[PDB]
């Protein structure tokens, strides 16, 4: 296992996001759909020229799983997936321009729902999340598992459960008050006023493609 320091601004965020009361909580999922989203463009163009790189699956799509169990919320898609050099450098330890003038933004009263345009959106998570998971699989790398409670660090370890053919999965290990996110009519809400163009499948765990 290998630990990581965030950035300094992207720890400051983490701990503001944490620490500070923001309404419009929901907005994380649009975010993490983009990210996906975002994921299955690249995979998609890529295969345009070498239809092997769907070698490890040719669906394109999107699932949404909650398990009040475990209270969990889990983001899945077949995208493009991280190596282990994408997720050390784009998930925490490389510095992202907007950020201070996000926390700026915020102080002076901005929505959380502009943390996408300032190019820190997946920090939404902690919105919502005690802790996340991100289990990636790319082509031509193994899979890994990148976690954080913020505090400061995170840690990225090669992954040993069930394998991925290619994508990422995302779990939100949601804090005791934000369980409204496993329910399936506010699940179904949130996708609904969100997430409507988002242009590849989503299905909602357990069973039913959303339109
Ligand atoms: N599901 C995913 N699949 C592959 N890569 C991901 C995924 N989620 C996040 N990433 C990586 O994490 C980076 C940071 O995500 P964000 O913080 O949402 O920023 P961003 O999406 O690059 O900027 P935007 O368009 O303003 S939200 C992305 O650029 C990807 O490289
Ligand atoms: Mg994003």
């Amino acid at each position: 296992v290998e630990t990581f320091a965030f950035q300094a601004e992207i720890a400051q965020l983490m701990s503001l996001i944490i620490n500070t009361f923001y309404s419009n909580k929901e907005i994380f999922l649009r975010e993490l759909i983009s990210n996906s989203s975002d994921a299955l463009d690249k995979i998609r163009y890529e295969s345009l020229t070498d239809p092997s790189k769907l070698d490890s699956g040719k669906e394109l799509h999107i699932n949404l799983i909650p398990n009040k169990q475990d209270r969990t919320l889990t983001i899945v898609d077949t995208g493009i997936g991280m190596t282990k050099a994408d997720l050390i450098n784009n998930l925490g330890t490389i510095a992202k321009s907007g950020t201070k003038a996000f926390m700026e933004a915020l102080q002076a009263g901005a929505d959380i729902s502009m943390i996408g345009q300032f190019g820190v959106g997946f920090y939404s998570a902690y919105l919502v999340a005690e802790k996340v998971t991100v289990i990636t699989k790319h082509n031509d790398d193994e899979q890994y598992a990148w976690e954080s409670s913020a505090g400061g660090s995170f840690t990225v370890r090669t992954d040993t459960g069930e394998p991925m053919g290619r994508g990422t999965k995302v779990i939100l290990h949601l804090k005791e008050d934000q369980t409204e996110y496993l329910e399936e009519r506010r699940i179904k809400e949130i996708v609904k006023k969100h997430s409507q163009f988002i242009g590849y499948p989503i299905t909602l765990f357990v069973e039913k493609e959303r339109d």
